[PDB]
């Protein structure tokens, strides 16, 4: 047997496996779908960014009614270190008033306040040097960034002229400088913090900075490439799993943890574990012979992430060089791989296509003439009108809790809803941090080979258009302000500035918004049971014994900002919990 056996090898699972291994009596087994990765350029180096070497195969949504029933490839990782391992390094904590309002949901010993002690442990932050901070604005505090934790983080090396002009052109409509966006609130623009190791500028994902650091411990097991297909009980307790090879050879090998069971495999992963163990929705459980141990509707309820959208530009006068120059200029790539190749400096300090500043918003800082009327409308719709009728009544509770308190952040002048970006060429980003729609994945089969049903449901919430048509319009206030217009940029086909009404714009965004970001949360939530909630503050699973969800699975709700700094931050919160429970070292 082993002490511990953590599902997934993640970020969260790769976090609390070291953690819980620091006691030289506790033994973890971290079971992972995916294989290690290879250090191949295109993880380790930004410039060569592949992140679709390790994305999940044959994962696919449902046609998406909010989006013209349009079905979308599903984004999520599978290899050691999750995530981490082919996200695009944006290293950025939410705000405070995210976890207030986890904690006021009805889960003690949550908040910002609580939260901060676990960023500073989860990191080490390396300064830039203080020529590229001044001009390029790079600014944060130090107090409040971590000096000895695991997880490497600092800034690209380099920035692209254009980031000048977007930056001034961003200050001009309303986006000032950002302090520190790490420090509870990011109003306006900053530099992106980036999950590299300044020292050899690469990728610092959990597969090295929670696992290979480690690594020479001998209670600290990893088996790859297999899944855990089912967790097994005696009565209500969690005893062990099962697990069968990923590839999907008819085998599979009962093992044993004495202490706990812990769930890391992600939102659209860790539902499906609890589905097939008997823990969910007893309608979807009955229809599908799984006998019961634990009805809990909330198991793939509430399924979130963050919506994309990508603006087509053409330029008369791009400022050279740009991101673009790194794929139409074979001169400047090679020059710019030589150079990061002798002495680490230049463009492919930067992951590819994106640049070195973004800026975030409030709904009043996006839509100063108008947020009043979409809070109203918000306000004035049953939070029921979201959820399809006949969902689970503590499941609607739950959402009516949730849409409560992203009511108040669309209020707050100190809380995120969206993100504008533009990488320096062809196209600019606008991302929907705050979504009021919700989702489901659910089991189609008891066939652990079976990938479930994913529909994200995004745009089914009628408010989510119009605080995502206000983010459209303020990043076309971003170019059409002096500092761009000198660049001579204008919107192409299917956008255009001949598109002024909402109706015009929403019609081209409806066709264009991916539902994801790979940022997919919240399918396992922490929230009261009589709220639909499926785990506890401490994050165990509801009418089971030793069983954890420690991936943001567990989340109630989307961040002002992007999962992997609280996906580190909250597993080191969870293994301090886990620590104290059991009294270990
Ligand atoms: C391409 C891409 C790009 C981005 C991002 C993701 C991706 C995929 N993200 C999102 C962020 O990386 C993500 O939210 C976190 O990694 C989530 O951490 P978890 O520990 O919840 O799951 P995570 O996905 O890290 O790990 C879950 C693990 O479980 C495994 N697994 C699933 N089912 C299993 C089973 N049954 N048995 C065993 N193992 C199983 C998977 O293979 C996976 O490795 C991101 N965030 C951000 O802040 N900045 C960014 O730049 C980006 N960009
Ligand atoms: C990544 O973070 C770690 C953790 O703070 C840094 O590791 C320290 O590195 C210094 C210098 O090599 C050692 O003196 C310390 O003993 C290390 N501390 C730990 C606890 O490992 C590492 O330096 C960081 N990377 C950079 C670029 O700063
Ligand atoms: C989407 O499909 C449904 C039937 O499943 C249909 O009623 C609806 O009109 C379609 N939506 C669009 C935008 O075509
Ligand atoms: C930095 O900010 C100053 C003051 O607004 C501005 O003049 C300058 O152009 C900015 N530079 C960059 C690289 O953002
Ligand atoms: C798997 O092996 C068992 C035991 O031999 C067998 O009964 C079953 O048919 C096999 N299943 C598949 C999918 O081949
Ligand atoms: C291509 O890049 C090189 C190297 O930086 C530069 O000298 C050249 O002017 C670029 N060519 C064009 C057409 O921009
Ligand atoms: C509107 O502008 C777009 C974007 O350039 C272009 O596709 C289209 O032809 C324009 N529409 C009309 C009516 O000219
Ligand atoms: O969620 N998606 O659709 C994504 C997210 C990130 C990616 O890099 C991607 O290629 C697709
Ligand atoms: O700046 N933010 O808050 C961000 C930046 C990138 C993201 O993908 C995000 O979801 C939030
Ligand atoms: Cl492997
Ligand atoms: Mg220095
Ligand atoms: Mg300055
Ligand atoms: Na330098």
């Amino acid at each position: 047997n082993y002490t511990f056996i953590i599902a997934g090898g993640g970020i969260s699972g790769l976090t609390l496996a070291d953690r819980l291994t620091e006691d030289p009596r506790v033994t973890v087994l971290v079971i992972e779908a995916g294989p290690l990765d290879r250090g191949e350029d295109g993880i380790l180096v930004p410039g060569a960014f592949s992140p679709w070497l390790y994305f999940w195969p044959g994962l696919v949504s449902t046609p998406q009614a909010g989006l013209n029933n349009r079905t979308v490839d599903v984004i999520t990782a599978q290899v050691v270190g999750g995530g981490s391992t082919i996200n695009a390094m944006v290293y950025l904590r939410g705000d405070k008033d995210d976890y207030d309002s986890w904690g006021a949901l009805g889960n003690p010993g949550w908040s910002w306040n609580s939260m901060l002690p676990y960023f500073i442990k989860s990191e080490t932050f390396t300064p830039p040097s203080p020529e590229l901070a001044a001009a390029g604005n790079i600014t944060w505090d130090g107090s409040i960034r971590g000096r000895s934790g695991p997880v490497n983080y600092s800034y690209p090396n380099y920035f692209f002229p254009g980031s000048e002009n977007w930056w001034n052109a961003a200050n001009e409509v309303g986006l000032p400088p950002v302090k520190d966006p790490m420090a509870g609130s990011k109003q306006g623009v900053f530099w992106i913090p980036s999950a590299i190791d300044a020292r050899t500028m690469t990728r610092s994902h959990a597969r090295r900075n929670h696992y290979d650091r480690v690594s020479s411990r001998p209670n600290y097991h990893i088996l790859p490439s297999h899944l855990v297909s089912k967790i097994l009980f005696r009565g209500k307790q969690a005893i062990g799993v099962s697990y069968i090879p990923t590839s999907g050879g008819n085998t599979t090998t009962n093992v044993y943890a004495s202490k706990e069971i812990t769930l890391a495999a992600g939102g659209l992963g860790t539902p499906k574990i609890l589905q097939l163990s008997g823990i969910g929705p007893r309608k979807l459980l009955n229809e599908l012979g799984i006998p019961v141990i634990s009805d809990l509707p909330g198991v793939g309820q509430n399924l979130q992430d963050q919506p994309t959208l990508t603006i087509p530009y053409t330029f008369t006068n791009n400022v050279f060089p740009n991101t673009d120059s790194l794929t139409t200029n074979a001169t400047y790539n090679a020059e710019q791989r030589a150079l990061y190749d002798s002495s680490k400096q230049g463009a492919y300090t930067i992951v590819n296509s994106l640049s070195t500043n973004i800026g975030v918003m409030s709904l009043q800082r996006a839509a100063p003439k108008s947020y009043r009327q979409i809070i109203a409308a918000a306000r004035a719709r049953s939070a029921s009108l979201s959820l399809p009728p006949g969902t689970d009544p503590a499941v609607i509770r739950g959402y009516q809790a949730q849409r409560n308190a992203i009511l108040k952040q669309f209020e707050n002048p100190n809380v995120g809803v969206g993100t504008v970006h533009w990488g320096t060429g062809s196209s600019a980003l606008v991302y929907h941090l705050k979504p009021l729609s919700r989702g489901t994945v659910n089991i189609r089969s008891t066939n652990p080979l079976d990938a479930p049903e994913i529909d994200y449901r995004t745009g089914t919430d009628p408010i989510d258009a119009q605080v995502y048509t206000s983010l459209f319009r303020k990043n076309r206030e971003i170019f059409n302000a002096p500092s761009m217009r000198v660049l001579g940029p204008s919107e192409a086909a299917p956008f255009g500035a001949n598109l002024t009404t909402d109706e015009e714009i929403y019609a081209v965004m409806r066709e264009l918004i991916n539902p994801s970001n790979a940022h997919q949360c919240c399918t396992a939530a922490m929230m009261p049971k009589d709220m639909g909630g499926v785990v506890s503050s401490e994050q165990k699973v509801y009418g089971v014994q030793g069983l954890r969800v420690a991936d943001i699975s567990f989340w109630p709700f989307q961040l002002s900002g992007s999962p992997m700094a609280t996906a580190y931050a909250g597993a080191e919160r969870l293994a301090d919990v886990i620590k104290k429970e059991h009294r270990l070292a």
